[PDB]
């Protein structure tokens, strides 16, 4: 059953502009609830210009927050001032796509492969409550610490009917670098071409956030993967690791990855990650994390088909 929760906007205090793009504007602010003195740094989001979106936006997050999972964002409530807003837990280290372009110098092999992992744990845990992301991505994987991370934006996202396999879309913006072949020629969304996605979200942790398919109109893809092209190998990806990838890129659905497998597969190469990934002064490199003494000093694209 899906419950929002309705803030008072009279309970947000040292509301700041974060920053703004294709997913619109978040802010960040400090949340007291009612009856209770405790302040909880959250994070704000308005879509761009939309109450529809946002509102579906919150019905899919309140959908699948029962159990939940540490690597999924969950809406803490809404609020109602002059725009609809989504209200979560401020994850003070920001998207993974901007952490692994400004972080690149000491990012090992552990923290890529536990990423790889965790995202696919999320993407499990969505897939077991019927849910197509459809906008799996680096930009929209939040990092709540350097060791932990959680898929966030289910603006694109849909719930499968209970005999219902696949969604067929209608003609809105959606991400074509980032799509299975299927869902560029077929406007079909599943499971496996969520599986697609996390390809190429992977590509982009591998390669410390580059562009896919840099340069290239999205207008040109859907022939350039019929040709049988593909992402290029990342120059710290050992074979094993850049075939999953390419698993994951197959024409044929149902010969994809299943995330289950996915979470196996980079749990095995995480356990021996310098086996798995290259990374000259690899040994050498550190993140803050929980457990350091001093971790409070760190505390301190989408197209018409
Ligand atoms: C990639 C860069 C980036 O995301 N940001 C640059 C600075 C501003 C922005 C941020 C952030 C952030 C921080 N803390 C938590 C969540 C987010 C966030 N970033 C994005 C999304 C979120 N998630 C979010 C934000 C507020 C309220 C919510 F309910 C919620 O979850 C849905 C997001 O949804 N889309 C991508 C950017």
């Amino acid at each position: 059953q899906a419950l929002l929760r309705i803030l008072k906007e009279t309970e947000f205090k040292k509301i700041k502009v974060l920053g703004s793009g294709a997913f619109g504007t978040v802010y960040k602010g400090l949340w007291i609830p009612e009856g209770e003195k405790v302040k909880i740094p959250v994070a704000i989001k308005e879509l761009r210009e939309a109450n529809k979106e946002i509102l579906d936006e919150a019905y899919v997050m309140a959908s699948v927050d029962n159990p939940g999972n540490p690597h999924v964002c969950r809406l803490l409530g809404i609020c109602l001032t002059s725009t609809v807003q989504l209200i979560t837990q401020l994850m003070p280290f920001g998207c993974l796509l901007d952490y692994v372009r400004e972080h690149k110098d000491n990012i090992g092999s552990q923290y890529l492969l536990n990423w790889c992992v965790q995202i696919a744990k999320g993407m499990n845990y969505l897939e077991d409550r019927r849910l197509v992301h459809r906008d799996l991505a680096a930009r929209n994987v939040l990092v709540k610490t350097p060791q932990h991370v959680k898929i966030t934006d289910f603006g694109l996202a849909k719930l499968l009917g209970a005999e219902e396999k696949e969604y067929h879309a209608e003609g809105g913006k959606v991400p074509i670098k980032w799509m299975a072949l299927e869902s560029i020629l077929h406007r079909i969304y599943t499971h496996q071409s969520d599986v697609w996605s996390y390809g190429v979200t992977v590509w982009e942790l591998m390669t410390f956030g580059s562009k896919p398919y840099d340069g290239i109109p999205a207008s040109e893809i859907s022939s350039i993967l019929e040709k049988g092209e593909r992402l290029p190998q990342p120059p710290i990806c050992t074979i094993d690791v850049y075939m999953i990838m390419r698993k994951c890129w197959m024409i044929d659905a149902d010969s994809r990855p299943k995330f289950r497998e996915l979470i196996i597969e980079f749990s095995k190469m995480a356990r021996d990650p310098q086996r798995y990934l290259v990374i000259q002064g690899d040994e050498r490199m550190h993140l803050p994390s929980p457990t350091d003494s001093n971790f409070y000093r760190a505390l301190m694209e989408y197209l018409i088909p």
